[PDB]
């Protein structure tokens, strides 16, 4: 032990523990055998070096796998531990800064997920494309989409509702604290990352944003931001507590795209979904429109923020406006 | 919402959501009605009242409800709100500096757990008793006690051994990387508080310590510290990780002492266990002797530190030192 690595290994534990992530960059990268065959990958922060090695199984002649921090040690061994040292050249340090003997067929990645880490790693995944991927190579995954719905969270129903129990269970009433509760759980302006279930969603999810990963103006046009207008039709009464935002990417086939998706519809991955909270609950019906427009701006001057600007309607409500920010 | 209380409420809703602590509190003050009825309590570190409003309801002619911090206003709303602010006055700030018009028949308090924060909770307690307990006055809880026991923690297990199943799964020998996150999770000189059950305790638990709250010299005494030497016999076969450290309190009866206990053999509290890890697993069987001696050190100079420290010797390995310490 030289550091403090308990919040190191949970990170990467996380990540191998999730056979969503795990098995979709596995059969995603295996089904590009014959694009990947005999051609060279960067694999992009690397960590302990899965990514690169499923690279090589699925015939790469070189691996550059780039790791910018200490689990670079780690990347080295897991490689050198699977004989594939000659196959896969595990390298210290920022992507920005590495110096490959040639420009590469692919690059792979896994930058995806809420907050400024995540912001980076994209810009350090478009910063490599840039500098080392040959004219026409492949990106994996090759795009990545947004999605919005409106969304009644079960789990922050029962913890509002937990403070008119008190009376029946102790003999105290403390239904009083619901108020304070709602203003504390609700009425903040941070991004909620929690896993919901298909019946939380309360309306056919909207796509408000779709990223082609190779498109040469990328860096330049994330400048601006990316975001929507969307419009949606509410299945039944609830409580709406807010919005939910996913992602899903794509890896190009040999055949139809494999999907990575972080839908609640869909099995639970590591990346849960992103929950925008307005301030309190409003009630919906069946055919209940729900529209607005969501922006994701950028981080630019120190300290750092990527905004998240929400303009919504709620049937017969007034529209309103709540602006969200992630500062780590 | 003047402040981002997202974390406060969180902490409230753990205390008011765990039956066993609100339930050993409820009938420890109502099994005392006798020595409480017509008399008055102070109730040191209030936070949403629900002590205080027990007192109240066990006979209390008087309650001061002090709260330091914000949650007062809470406190305030949920004792107009039950009809009680005739019987309990909420008042705000430190105990350290309140003014009460009397001295009090009781002190009720909720100071335990593992950390600076709770280090400092018990010093106030202490303080208000030297300052406003009558003579021969009450304390609830009245005493405290400190268990030790050697753990194999399944957990813990399970997470060391996920490294060699990545084969299996997905055709990676991720094997390698048990060295590194055996460090990771048991090399560090933390403190860790987790949830355990009966069948990870590989021995009887020993009694390390014992505090009668009332006793006039404990200030002065806590200076030196809490600690003693154990010495147990292990069950069986097992992957011994380290010890787990847990308390008991005690409210005195009418009859036979009320126990709040927080054992692994005991239904699950919000304070779990402490854990403390030895650096790496080692093999225990039937009848292996475990001993050693561990001592509670207070914090005294800035930066705070509460020092843990323990020497063991488990069966005929050499007696080791592993010194742990708790900077929140
Ligand atoms: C997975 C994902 C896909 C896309 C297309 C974008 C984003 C998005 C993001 C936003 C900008 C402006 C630049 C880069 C960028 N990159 C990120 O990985 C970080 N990221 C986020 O933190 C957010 C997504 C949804 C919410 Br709510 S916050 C995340
Ligand atoms: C619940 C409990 C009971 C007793 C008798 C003590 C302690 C103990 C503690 C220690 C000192 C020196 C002074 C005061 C004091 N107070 C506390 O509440 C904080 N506390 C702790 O954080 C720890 C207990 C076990 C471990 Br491992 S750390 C905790
Ligand atoms: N600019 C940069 N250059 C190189 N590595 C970077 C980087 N920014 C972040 N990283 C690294 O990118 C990694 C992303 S998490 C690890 C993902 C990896 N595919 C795996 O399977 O483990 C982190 O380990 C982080 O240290
Ligand atoms: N010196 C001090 N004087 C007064 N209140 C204090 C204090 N130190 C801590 N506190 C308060 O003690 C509380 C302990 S947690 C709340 C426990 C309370 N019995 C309940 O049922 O809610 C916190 O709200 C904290 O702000």
């Amino acid at each position: 032990l030289y550091y403090e690595c308990y919040s190191d290994v949970s990170v990467h534990e996380e990540m191998i523990a999730d056979r969503v992530r795990t098995d979709a960059y596995r059969l995603g990268i295996l089904r590009n055998w014959a694009a990947l065959r005999g051609k060279t990958v960067l694999d992009v922060g690397a960590g302990t070096g899965i990514l690169s090695i499923f690279c090589a199984q699925a015939g790469a002649r070189r691996v550059y796998a780039v790791e910018a921090s200490a689990i670079w040690q780690q990347a080295r061994e897991v490689v050198r531990f699977n004989g594939l040292e000659d196959r896969v050249h595990v390298l210290p340090g920022p992507v920005e800064t590495v110096e490959l003997p040639e420009q590469v067929d692919a690059i792979v990645s896994e930058w995806m997920g809420y907050g400024l880490l995540h912001e980076s790693m994209l810009s350090s995944v478009l910063h490599a494309r840039t500098k080392w991927l040959k004219e026409g190579g492949l990106l994996l995954p090759a795009s990545a989409e947004l999605f919005i719905v409106p969304i009644s969270d079960q789990m922050l129903e029962w913890r509002l509702g937990f403070w008119s129990q008190v009376k029946q269970h102790y003999g105290v009433d403390m239904s009083c604290l619901e108020g304070f509760a709602t203003r504390c759980l609700m009425g903040h302006s941070e991004i909620v990352v929690q896993g919901l279930s298909g019946e939380d969603v309360l309306a056919r999810p909207q796509r408000f944003a779709q990223l082609e990963l190779s498109r040469a103006g990328l860096e330049q046009e994330l400048e601006a931001g990316v975001g929507g207008r969307f419009r949606c039709s509410c299945y039944g009464s609830a409580p709406m507590h807010g919005f939910a935002i996913w992602f899903q990417v794509t890896f190009p086939g040999g055949e139809k795209p494999l999907v990575l998706s972080t839908s609640p519809f869909h099995p639970a991955t590591h990346w849960k979904q992103a929950l925008l909270y307005l301030n309190e609950p409003v009630q919906v019906e069946q055919d209940t429109d729900v529209s607005g427009e969501i922006t994701l701006l950028p981080s630019r001057d120190n300290p750092r923020r990527l905004r998240v600007l929400l303009r919504y309607k709620v049937g017969d409500q007034e529209e309103k406006t709540k602006d969200f920010a992630m500062e780590d």
